[PDB]
């Protein structure tokens, strides 16, 4: 086993008390320790799983987000300001990269420490071996459910590749004189090879941190690194899930008719599709025990309930999004019954679902793409909202994240997109794009009716028939589908008469138009005229 004499190359001293590869037994009573307050504290609920509060953060803070600009990642990272397009990744100084390492290291000297070893893919070719240290138990039991949990053997030469430090406890007072966007910070150095937190307790900054060394690492190795969810059916078919935060990925794969391989992140290697990580990170917000069974059954022991309301009788109220609409439950994968193991991962994908959900109402429930359209919704990672189903009225607002996570993207769009079609090509995959948003009724598709959609698309219901063209979008519909409304095929049927969902497809198209732009400075980029919506 390790010991306490070699955890302190990392700048941090005085620690007393280490807790390594803290079993969930350990966790639990860490958590709900009787003279524990404050946000460490954790509440039990009548499920048996455990509920934290991750306090003013809800959820991923991209303005506090930084990668040292250095000569590890000067000419191959995305800049934020070098205007090949809008992203979060800004570039930060070698000297105040110190200056925040000496925070969070300061904080995690003289305290109790978790530290936690653990893999981020489940390929040993191309995994990555972290090492995540906190001063938080439920943060630990994040890692520890979200990642994979190597093998005693494993452990017992386990080298780290990377390092996450979370010092949610401290904060950036020089943030002002340093540039920064506030006190807190998210930053990363690729050349120490490792993650700094601080400020926020938002255990999903660890989560797509180590996504977002994958999504550099990986593509320039000519594997695809991709924000989706993935499963795969008896006959070993294999499919991928991309879309925004909200749009279905995991509400979908998580499917009884199919094997879950990852709900969130994954890669394309030669021999197939892996997930990255080790457990699943759902939505809780209105949870439906009825319309999600799997993933609910999956809230007992050992999953960490995020942010729900939970009452005084252990009894959680998901429909509460007063504190955030982004309420999360992690649970090790093997909560999921249906899963595919001991690995999780599975060959290459056959067919490949774009889901987006269409504020606008425009988009239809399901159209099958063409390769050069499957390369332009990529590059645009459309979906839409409110402009405050929560706050205002009506006001469809577009988000436009290329390759359906720009927010996790190291490396320009081009290069995920590139390595993507490979891939799709050489494994002869046809791609579909999914509307699991709003038709005309301006109330959104039911999961019941989605999961059909989804079930045509796999056994090649949607392939084997007949299919129309959209107007405006150019996309090809079929004229029927097998446990599916026919009415809902052509959203202009939604709507009291065609001539309003023209006047939003018009909306809709220049936004599609004028966000592509930026991508047209290339002769491949010219390809305008593939998806690419049309007056
Ligand atoms: N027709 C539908 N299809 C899918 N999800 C739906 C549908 N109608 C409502 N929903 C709800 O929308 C949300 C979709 O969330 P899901 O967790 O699948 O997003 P995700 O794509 O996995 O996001 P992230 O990448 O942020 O984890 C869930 O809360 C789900 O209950
Ligand atoms: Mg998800
Ligand atoms: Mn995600």
């Amino acid at each position: 086993g390790l010991t306490p004499q070699e955890l302190e190359a990392y700048g941090i001293s005085d620690v007393h008390d280490i807790v390594y590869n803290p079993s969930y037994d350990l966790l639990y009573q860490e958590e709900l320790d009787p003279s524990l307050t404050g946000y460490e504290r954790g509440v039990l609920t009548n499920l048996g799983a455990v509920a934290v509060d991750t306090g003013i953060f809800t959820g991923r803070s991209p303005k506090d987000k930084y990668i040292v600009r250095d000569d590890t990642t000067r000419d191959t990272f995305w800049w934020a300001d070098k205007g090949k397009g809008k992203n979060d990744n800004k570039p930060l100084s070698p000297e105040t990269w110190q200056h925040l390492k000496g925070l969070v290291t300061r904080q995690l000297s003289g305290k109790r420490l978790f530290v936690v070893d653990a893999f981020c893919g489940a390929n040993p070719d191309t995994r990555l071996s972290v090492r995540f240290i906190t001063e938080v138990a439920w943060q630990a039991h994040f890692v520890k459910n979200m990642f994979i949990r190597p093998s005693d053997e494993e452990l017992a030469g386990f080298k780290p590749d990377f390092i996450v430090m979370n010092g949610a406890k401290c904060t950036n007072p020089q943030w002002k004189e340093q540039g920064l966007n506030s006190e807190n910070f998210v930053a990363f150095n690729l050349t120490e090879r490792m993650q700094l937190i601080g400020g926020t307790w938002y255990g999903g900054e660890m989560k797509k941190g180590m996504f977002s060394m994958m999504n550099y690492l990986l593509p320039l190795k000519g594997i695809a690194s991709m924000h989706c969810s993935a499963n795969v059916g008896e006959k070993g078919d294999v499919a991928v899930f991309f879309g925004l935060s909200g749009t279905g990925k995991t509400t979908l794969s998580t499917d009884p008719k199919r094997r879950l391989i990852g709900d969130d992140e994954h890669g394309w290697d030669d021999d197939g599709v892996f997930n990255f990580e080790g457990g699943c990170y759902a939505k809780t917000i209105k949870l439906s025990k009825e319309a999600e069974p799997e993933i609910y059954n999956a809230i007992r022991r050992d999953a960490l309930l995020e942010n729900v309301t939970v009452r005084e009788d252990g009894t959680i109220d998901f429909d509460d999004g007063s504190k955030t609409e982004n309420t999360r439950v992690s649970y090790p994968i093997y909560h999921i019954d249906n899963i595919v193991k001991p690995v999780s991962k599975a060959g290459h994908a056959t067919k490949v679902i774009f889901l987006t959900a269409d504020a606008f109402g425009v988009l239809p429930p399901v159209s099958r793409l063409t390769a050069d359209q499957t390369q332009y919704h990529f590059l645009s990672g459309f979906t839409a909202k409110l402009a405050g189903t929560e706050r205002g009225i009506t006001e469809p607002t577009p988000t436009f994240s290329a390759c359906f996570g720009a927010a996790f993207l190291s490396l320009h769009p081009t290069q995920y997109a590139e390595v993507l079609v490979k891939r799709m090509q050489a494994a002869g995959a046809q791609a579909y794009l999914v509307n699991t948003g709003w038709n005309g009724t301006g109330k959104r598709i039911s999961i019941k009716d989605t999961r059909a959609i989804i079930d045509a698309i796999l056994n090649g219901s949607l392939d084997n028939a007949e299919t129309f063209t959209l107007p405006m979008f150019n996309l090809a519909i079929p004229t029927e589908l097998p446990g599916v409304d026919t009415k809902i095929l052509d959203p202009r049927n939604t709507y009291a008469s065609p001539e309003q969902w023209q006047e939003k497809a018009e909306t809709l198209a220049k936004l599609f138009i004028d966000n592509f732009d930026k991508y047209t400075d290339t002769p491949a980029g010219a390809a305008l005229v593939a998806a690419g919506p049309k007056l």
